[PDB]
């Protein structure tokens, strides 16, 4: 029912009036904002998306998102939450069905640790994307430590997904970087050796089939095109899907 690909709004664009639907201030290619989409999808919460041009930001953005970042959710008129993990934790507390976070505090903590474990991945991706020349071997090594740790958590838990037979917070909150890893899979510093990472590669295949993931997937040729702008220092085209 939801259109993920309405125009990204720029300075001079009007602010659509609140209409009752929970609203996400998003940008289609933002992995951080993707966390909020995944959560909303998995929990089957009705919502609407307002896309934001991050190069030429709407004047009224900081009104909704103090740090001028995405995502932000608006849960009522002029009442907003931002910071991706903050938004997801709010939705999990207020919408009880399909709980993303473990109820047991210890298990909850482990999930958050796992998410933190993906920082080196988040880091390598943004470096390769925007500061590619500065990418050294500590970055690449840290990234591999990151993958090792995550795979091992999955191995130890023995389940299909980090959070069980259905993906949960840990899965969804790291997923966007795995979605992106797929498009970096022919840069040599990212490609995964299939013996070492066969369990992780299998998990990624299964994630692609989760309906919260699949309905929001970016076709890989589109994502590569998008990334291309950055590596050339071009002005982003936010409308490739529209
Ligand atoms: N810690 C924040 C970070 C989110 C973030 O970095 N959003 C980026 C987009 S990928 C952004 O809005 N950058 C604003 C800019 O272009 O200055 C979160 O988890 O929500
Ligand atoms: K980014
Ligand atoms: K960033
Ligand atoms: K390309």
């Amino acid at each position: 029912n939801i259109n993920f690909n309405t125009k990204h709004l720029r300075k001079g664009d009007p602010l659509p009036p609140f209409n009752g639907k929970l609203r996400v201030y998003n940008m289609r290619y933002c992995p951080y904002a993707q966390r909020t989409i995944l959560a909303l999808n998995a929990k089957q919460i009705d919502y609407e998306v307002v896309n934001i041009d991050l190069i030429d930001k709407p004047e009224w953005l900081t009104t909704k998102s103090a740090f001028a970042k995405v995502p932000a959710i608006e849960i009522a008129e002029d009442v907003t939450i931002y910071e991706s993990l903050v938004t997801v934790e709010y939705l999990d507390e207020v919408y009880p069905k399909r709980p993303l976070l473990p109820q047991d505090p210890l298990k909850k903590a482990l999930d958050k640790i796992i998410v933190e474990a993906s920082a080196p991945i988040q880091s390598l991706f943004i470096k390769i994307l925007k500061f590619s020349d500065t990418v050294n071997e500590e970055h690449v090594a840290a990234y591999h430590k990151a993958l090792d740790f995550i795979q091992e958590q999955l191995k130890n838990r023995g389940t299909v997904f980090l959070d069980g037979s259905e993906p949960g917070y840990a899965d969804y909150m790291i997923w966007p970087w795995f979605e992106r890893l797929r498009a970096f899979a022919h840069d040599e510093r990212v490609r995964l050796e299939p013996s070492k990472y066969s369990l992780l590669l299998e998990y990624i295949d299964n994630m692609l089939k989760d309906s919260a993931v699949s309905q929001y997937l970016i076709p890989l040729e589109i994502l590569a095109k998008f990334h291309e702008a950055y590596t050339k220092k071009e002005r982003p085209n936010y409308e490739l899907l529209n």
